Order: structure tokens, then sequence, then C-alpha cells
């Protein structure tokens, strides 16, 4: 049969998890997404020649301590580390994000891709060293997206894919 993977979008507020996922699954760019919003999307998709059935958990909520959360981050087998390249402080929340999802993934090495959002506006803060220098020391890949062109959203999701299949086998 067809290989299904779990995968989990999560990021600062506002960095684009919803416009990334959105025009994944329903090919739009959604300018004023419900920020409450938490549903899981699925997709088949091949890559490398090969079809996969794709499960996104578009994440959101509160920062805030969640053992509910925690079970349901628990069940993802890959994730995307969302920022935005003009919002320093999301890119500074990366680190908390990895951080969480090696807790609740008993500090396995966790399928995981950088995704810097919003690639398309002019108004950038972080350097693009400065994530690829991140993304070095972790050990991820980094893909520069933005939701609104469309440019790179495949490529992220599909990356991420290609991780999962390396830790697995
Ligand atoms: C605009 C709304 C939105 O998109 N967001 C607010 C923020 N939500 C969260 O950060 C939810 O919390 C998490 C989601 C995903 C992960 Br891998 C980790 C967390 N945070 C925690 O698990 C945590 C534990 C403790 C002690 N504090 O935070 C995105
Ligand atoms: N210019 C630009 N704006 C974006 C992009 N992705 C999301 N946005 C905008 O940023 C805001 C937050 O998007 P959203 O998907 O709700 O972020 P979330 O809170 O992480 O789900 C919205 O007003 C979007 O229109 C992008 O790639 N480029
Ligand atoms: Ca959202
Ligand atoms: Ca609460």
């Amino acid at each position: 049969g067809m290989t299904e993977y779990k995968l989990v979008v999560v990021g600062a507020c506002g960095v684009g998890k919803s416009a990334l996922t959105i025009q994944l699954i329903q090919n739009h760019f959604v300018d004023e997404y419900d920020p409450t919003i938490e549903d899981s999307y699925r997709k088949q998709v091949v890559i490398d020649g090969e079809t996969s059935l794709l499960d996104i958990l578009d994440t959101a909520g509160q920062e805030e301590y969640s053992a509910m959360r925690d079970q349901y981050m628990r069940t993802g087998e890959g994730f995307l580390l969302v920022f935005a390249i003009n919002n320093t402080k999301s890119f500074e929340d990366i680190h908390h994000y990895r951080e969480q999802i090696k807790r609740v993934k008993d500090s396995e090495d966790v399928p995981m891709v950088l995704v810097g959002n919003k690639s398309d506006l002019p108004s950038r803060t972080v350097d693009t060293k400065q994530a690829q220098d991140l993304a070095r020391s972790y050990g991820i890949p980094f893909i520069e997206t933005s939701a609104k062109t469309r440019q790179g959203v495949d490529d992220a999701f599909y990356t991420l894919v290609r991780e999962i299949r390396k830790h697995k086998e």
C-alpha cells in the first residue's frame, strides 16, 4: 500500500502556517485566516517517483503548556519550523519550538525543515546566512518560501517527506 506521514506545521503567530498549508492543499492564498483554527488536511502527493499520503496538522492555540497538545504532537513524524523573514522574534522562537519537539519526542532526531516564509517581501530582517547557519547547526534543510506567490511551498513540504523517508528506513 501507500505510506502515510503525519506532518506538523509549527511557528510563531502570524508567520504563515495556515497560508502555507492552504496553498499546498487548495492552491490559493488566504489573507485573513482565523488564527484559532487548528485542523488536519489530507493530500496524496508524488515525491521522487513515490506516492505518499500526507496528513498535515496546522497548529495554532496559545503559548502554554498542554499535555493534550503534547499527545497530539507526539504522533507527528515530521515538523515544519516556520518563521517570517521580516520578524526577528519568530526566528528567535524557532529554537524554542525545536526544543519542545525534542521534549515531546524523547529527544529523537526528529525530521524537521526550517522554513523562512514571506520571502516575497522586501522588508527582510532575518538574513539568509543566519537562517542557513542555524539549519546547519541543527542538521536540517532550510527552504525559503512565499505562501503569497507560492514560491517554495511544494519544496518545503516535499523536503520534509524526504527527511522522514531518510529517517525511517
Ligand atoms: C496566531 C496563533 C498561532 O498561530 N500561534 C500561537 C502559537 N501557539 C503555540 O506555540 C502552541 O504551543 C506549541 C505548539 C507547538 C509546539 Br512543537 C510547542 C508548543 N509549545 C509548548 O509545547 C510549550 C510547553 C511549555 C512549558 N510552554 O510551551 C502559534
Ligand atoms: N507577503 C506575504 N504575506 C504572508 C505570507 N504568508 C502569510 N502571509 C500573511 O501573514 C498573515 C498571517 O498568515 P497566517 O497564515 O494566518 O499565519 P499563521 O498565524 O502562522 O497561520 C496573513 O495576513 C497572511 O496574509 C507570505 O508568504 N507572504
Ligand atoms: Ca493559522
Ligand atoms: Ca489554555
